């Protein structure tokens, strides 16, 4: 039934209001996602001129329906069994040695269109490090994010740590830990343990004057026998 609403093309918008250190900025986004394959493309623009941190740390916070289930695991996804109603996604980001971001994300149909709208906090970050500092590479590493029921709160858990490449070599990690619920009153499949594996390209838009980031990436559910 939610599934049934993936089946082609689907526009998207992305809204995140941020607030790092006190430095406020706002992002908004528009693309499409095409959950048969796998995949969505987003360009996301700063509407408030440069923004205070670096384009790679919020590439997380910026859409788990599009990913493609295998035929043998359609019993498993929980994301888009909550739809159109939606679910929250919510998030702790805690990048080592420094500070961490707080994010509330409801996804959700409006109309035809579904939007991801991101409330973030950043707090307690070094003036001097590798985020205010904008000392990260301009680039995105793969990841596998591990999908659990949370039946209690009829959603899913995650937890997983990302890898920012540093400009001077170098890694700086960032420990996520994410818990998704449902917006409506509905059933929703609650999944057998299996991952998601991520791949992400960033580019940039040359024509483009305002600060902003092309964000291409491919999602694919995997980890269930047969």
């Amino acid at each position: 039934k939610g599934e049934e609403l993936f089946t082609g093309v689907v526009p998207i918008l992305v809204e995140l209001d941020g607030d790092v250190n006190g430095h406020k900025f706002s992002v908004r986004g528009e693309g499409e996602g095409d959950a048969t394959n796998g995949k969505l493309t987003l360009k996301l623009i700063s509407t408030t001129g440069k923004l205070p941190v670096p384009w790679p740390t919020l590439v997380t916070t910026l859409l788990m329906v599009f990913a493609r289930y295998p035929d043998h695991m359609k019993q498993h996804d929980f994301f888009k069994s909550a739809m159109p109603e939606g679910y929250v996604q919510e998030r702790t980001i805690s990048f080592e040695d420094d500070g961490y971001y707080k994010t509330r994300a409801e996804v959700k149909f409006e109309g035809d269109t579904l939007v991801n709208r991101i409330v973030l906090k950043g707090i307690d970050f070094k003036e001097d490090g590798n985020i205010l500092g904008h000392k990260l590479e301009y680039n995105f590493n793969p990841h596998n994010v591990y999908i659990t029921a949370d039946k209690q709160k009829n959603g899913i858990k995650a937890n997983f740590k990302i890898r920012h490449n540093v400009e001077d070599g170098g890694v700086q990690l960032a420990d996520h830990y994410q818990q998704n619920t449902p917006i409506g009153d509905g059933p929703v499949l609650m999944p057998d343990n299996h991952y998601l594996s991520y791949q992400s390209v960033l580019s940039k838009d040359p024509n483009e004057k305002r600060d902003h980031m092309v964000l291409k990436e491919r999602v694919t559910a995997a980890g269930i026998t047969h």
